[PDB]
RNA sequence: UCUCU
RNA sequence: UCUCU
RNA sequence: UCUCU
């Protein structure tokens, strides 16, 4: 079907503009970047919108924009549908990137030093209630992790938490950002979601892992931008912090167990984005650490973030012995 | 036989278009690679049919399809077969491969996400039959892993399992994949199955078990292509992964244990590659963990795919040893 | 805010030398700067004053001066405001920075030498006491080094110390820094203290941990060459030291632990700047060394500092539980 | 008496042609070969018949075929005699090597699966009558391994097995292969066969122990493909692995211990050389891995080969106690 | 005060010869050297005599010389006061160093085989009378090795150990040299002393720690040659070693915990300095070894320096118990 | 007296022929040396005869020929006198080493395979004497080695084994070879046995103790080759191994343990120089092993040794404290 | 397996 | 120190 | 933590 597509929309140049093609750009490591749709987990697909590293200089664009726009069929010697030309960058907004405040100049409010060391053990429908006070309209803008081990049931809760977030604040949009994670794992999420869940399995490469997180976060940034208030629901710092290991280019030094020092600041960043804004929006991080892994290297990712946060749960211990 | 057969084809100059020879092909690096035949495992020999980097473009050509084709007597310069024309894959026409989904883009349906671990009850019919329950209608297209430590009679259940699938499914297509495995063993299973059998032995360098590897996991995907249930019976992804690791670019530096972390992305995309589509065809992997191997190597790898299954099968760990 | 003040300094060419913007030196690789303010811990923004590689031999600079002085509107080509002529530093004219004598040829007279270990007899008064010992005329410009396990109420403490040093001597100049912190802990640092707080939170890369060290242990000595009383209250040299490790140049590849043996000393320099000056002025530090965090580093690091004070105070070990 | 032959054959040229020369010819890294003496263990000799990379295209010729024929005395400006022309490249078998079929491209006959765990107790002459079932006309072309503690009898045990395989068995050709070996070892070893016994001393290189190993096995390789049957006893399977570790250039990684992942390769292949032919011949390769050498290399080497055999036997720990 | 002087000698160029300046030189890694003076311990001051690589050619000058002589002021595109002309090179002898024995070419008086393993408790009073047996005009050019745990009362010795041998030899020149050493320390040992002590503080670089005590040696070396009695007084050999670590370029090679085997030639080097000469002088060494540091590098220094010296004891393990 | 001798031969210029000055040879890298005496245990100093390239081509001079000849003055741009002429080697004329057998060519008799392993029982005469057993006419041109703990009498076993030889056989040539040892145990040496002694102190560069061990097994190689009976007494192959270690070209990077697997060949090739010949002369190596010296590779070394001489002397572990 | 007045 | 119904 | 008749 994607062949198809190609022939309908070349031969219907005879009206000139009336093809409208969307998506989140993407800006690469070359300047130009890419238009990338939602619905298959922002991949590089044929049918993306090609964006120009001129336009990026002309609309003050950072990748992340939610983009729509005109679009005009490729010319020889190229490959892809190019951005003919700009409509709405966002919401009623006009084209215009240059009348809002960019994210990291927002003033943010900041709750206080104490850490909120949480008990880990109860029912599932407890856990939830205690992290729940992270996505209240009162407690949000925060840092939460949670420290799982495995088989401490971990994934049984992180439905939860994201079901009734969904369910019991429908004021606020939510992103679950999956990572390395098997698949039937994230379409059981998908469907158990009405949000947006973004994610990536276990054989999509790092290349890939970093990517789609480097997405959803900026698109976190942008939308508090906009006043809007977001919760980042991650699962598996660590893994993510792995991908990250793996993608930065060789410093020169390891840390023990092969962690590159350098390779660690990305994930921190991640995790630092979550804040409060004086004014308007939040972006709140409930972010989950992976813990006795039987890997000497995800100790050290934990033992990195332990106690970054503003609250963490250890999880429970029962659950990792009943199997209820 | 080699050097006679030369002499016939050369001899056959008078009667144009009359040469057959089907080989599966192959592509390296460049752009170009050669056709290959399954009896001998998909070996670089002298009687391989050359493909040109010409023909690759035209019919939409990649690694492992299924050529049956035309073929012309070596001219000088050469020292292959050269391709002349192209018959057919399989079923329809060549010029057919341009209008086929590919793969990759084939729209996967996903089944129930549960770990499904079993324990080691016997090595009988109560052992294969659960194994056989991914090989039944309702459960195709799943990645099954079998965690096996020395001696716990894998191979006797390995056969039992491909004598299984193979004497119950006649629309099913067996593959049984076997890498850096004895000699021996493998006569063996060539014998005990009448489906397909491809193995690289242990006196084979790493480049070969990945090679051939490849060569499976690729035809099996084209087999689903054409909306057919495929299955995989892998013997060691441990012994795979080990390989790749050697063959894999040396970069990066980051070794975990023993194995740099580039390395088992190819391992785990094999893996992965199993799926079931709503369009039609099946692609289910069974593979098996090499456990207490008392290397460094062995256990890593284990523990970076345990739990990446829909199922997992642990043979008998201390149990082993009643001989009932 | 940013592009509006550029918009009133290029409409206010008529009236030649009027705009005022005092900013702190820096200086990078070349041989030329900017100028920062306090205010946002020296961070590099837009609307910073651009330093000439001109200006910097006449008015002899160097990184950390207190610099004030006119600026003119960007020309073209550029993409700062430029320094066009000098006012102050502090007390007398520009070119006094000529024949003042520098930092490292001030002749200090030196107290006696004793270890001074103190035990951890309470979170109290009886605690910030003795640290507010080298804070009382007679034991100004010494090293002070506060050993810290996870918990032990050290910021409690540290703001303490702080707040004690600023309500008791208003001669003296306080310079609370922090590295790789959280950005709650600072916030409540820097409304705690009137004085001066600097610090850099943990969401920021190594880069800017130890430029901001640079930027206060500079501009402390200025201090002192006007014959000042400064107090560097520093939080984790573990952190800095860590910090400077990861950007200290890849070289030597002798890793005793986990620090290459290279980066030790920018550290030690840092913390070995602290004296007392016979022609006038003190420099005395207190700095915070992590202890048990569960890294190889800090460890190490912290193996290399112990007894290199002339203090040292052990906050509490197993016994930071008696909660009374 | 080196330099006394080469007056003799020089001052010889006024009849042409009768200077007879023979040995077996080694194939090098450039492309030409030398042809080698049997005496000296294949030593790099003046006396080494100089052999063309021109002539090794025209028949055919593989390192290691037994050519003996006519020689020239050298030219100026050469060092060596070269190969004048060709007589008998082997047995009553004319010059032509294009009339009998490659030893990888023979058809092997296989045992079957089991791997036979021999029993490690008794009298040498007990244990020797255990490894002779793959010495006698039925069970000839398996691949045993004798596991080797130290102080365990091993010398006097393959002294035993040696000498009865020559004294039982003068049917077929054995060739003792001694690796990194005591001097009188060998000469003791050397007196107490009538066969070959071919061994490089612990004060070879391993440029040599590659060398000597890669000849024999070669050389086995080729009297098979003249339809005789072989024995190689390899003394330390682990030892000459050591020395292939430390002659293939760095490929990049380092399992554990210090050896190459690479490395392995060359000696696996060694062992997988055995076979029993349809077409007539049989090698049968019993080699020996040394075990708890105070190396944890060996222990690898060891772990790598663990059951590639046929059959193996442990040994006894009785004659590593009583010293009888 | 340093800007003042530049005035006064330049406008002197009237009279033409009478600025005399002094030092000790030092030769550099490029050729060229610098006379520097010991008030500073031979800190690189602006008013450092430079010295030319042809002076060095001319009066047969090795780094270590106690240069005295006439000086000129700076000419544009230099930076130091040259050496104009030489007047004396150390006492009455004469600008010739053409005339006296190279001190590696010396005749040594051996003492012999036996170490003397001396006791290593009592009071510091008794320790030191145990050690000044090396101070003795009798047994003096001995290697002594002073061993020394944490907190076991090391300074307060080394400070009695140099106190007695200046009260008690004034006959002879001693130099304490320090390294790697706390500020306060240093001080104290200097009002301790009335002769001279060389030292260099914690954070000073290893160039620095090396560099200063490659002048202590030398100027040793030299003292000698002139039939004067040296004794060198060297607080943590394993601290100037882990200096010399640092300074040598990487060889390529590291032995157990990250010291590279190359690196500890050089204070071997320094250590095999000390002997008695029958030409008439003597230089003995009396250096102290840091051991249990909880650094393994010190540890490998150690037991790479046991035993080399002449007496050696292993202080006490009761003020390292008492505190008195 | 070195920038005299030089004017004496300058001055003899009138009577051409009459300057001797016996040296023995050394060769460089490039294919020139110089002359050296055994005196000063052949060091590079001023006065030593210059060999050029051209006389080694006639004369067929290799490293450690004990040349005698005439000199004739340094002529400019030289620095050493230069070989004129050539007198004698030992015997006959300098043209009869073009004639003579090659040490690698010398055929050697084999003696008897046993271990040969001797037991700590007391240090006395029952010790010296089964190591005299290897100077007795019956077992000459063996390795003998000697494990020896610290603190085991070695040297005054080692001096009282020397000295045996030295009284006992003076057919016979002792060569006492120590390496990085004391100054003062080689002194002892030196004059404890009139035959020969060379030895390279501690304080003296990984270069030289090869070097020194290197000119003694070519020199103890030369006087087998005239029929002559040497000893070779050896402290320390550990020493010697772990020199070469750091000399030899950092390659391989494989590291078993501490030491790269190219290093120990040529201590193993120094050693098993050790043999007896049919055509006439002995070279019998007695080497000492140190061991629990506490390094990594001292064990290692050991391990690598270990059985590869025809006897093994444990000197007492544990029983070495019974002062009886 | 960094919880926990 | 991978034995072993 | 290389002491020690």
């Amino acid at each position: 079907k994607q062949d198809i597509i190609f022939a309908i929309l070349k031969q219907h140049a005879k009206s000139g503009e009336d093809i409208f093609g969307d998506g989140v750009l993407e800006i690469l490591q070359d300047g130009f970047g890419f238009l990338r749709s939602a619905d298959s987990s922002y991949l590089a697909g044929p049918d993306d919108i090609y964006v120009s590293p001129s336009q990026i200089r002309r609309f003050n664009l950072r990748t992340g924009d939610t983009i729509s726009g005109k679009i005009r069929p490729p010319k020889e010697g190229e490959r892809y549908f190019a951005l003919l030309k700009v409509n709405e960058v966002n919401f009623d907004k006009p084209e215009n990137a240059r009348n809002k405040i960019l994210f990291e100049n927002l003033t943010p409010l900041h709750a206080n030093s104490r850490l909120r060391m949480e008990r880990g053990n109860g029912s599932t429908e407890d856990l939830t209630a205690r992290v729940l006070d992270l996505a209240s309209p009162i407690g949000r803008g925060q840092r939460g992790l949670i420290v799982a081990p495995p088989k401490a049931g971990k994934t049984m809760l992180l439905q939860n938490i994201a079901q009734s977030i969904a369910y019991n604040h429908p004021d606020c949009v939510l992103m679950v950002l999956l990572i390395d994670e098997r698949p039937e794992e994230v379409t059981e999420m998908q469907r158990l979601v009405k949000g947006e869940v973004v994610a990536s399995t276990f054989d999509e490469p790092a290349s890939r892992h970093v990517q789609v997180a480097e997405m959803v976060i900026e698109k976190a940034k942008r939308l508090v931008e906009h006043k809007k208030d977001v919760i980042i629901l991650l699962d598996s710092i660590t893994r993510l912090a792995r991908a990250y290991n793996t993608v930065v280019p060789a410093s020169g030094k390891v840390l023990t167990g092969g962690v590159d020092a350098n390779a660690l600041h990305r994930p921190k960043r991640f995790f630092g984005a979550a804040r409060n804004v004086e004014e308007g929006g939040s972006l709140t991080i409930i972010a989950t650490a992976l813990i006795d892994t039987g890997s000497k290297m995800d100790e050290v990712i934990y033992e990195e973030f332990k106690g970054t946060g503003n609250m963490e749960l250890h999880l429970s211990r029962k659950i990792a012995e009943k199997r209820v």
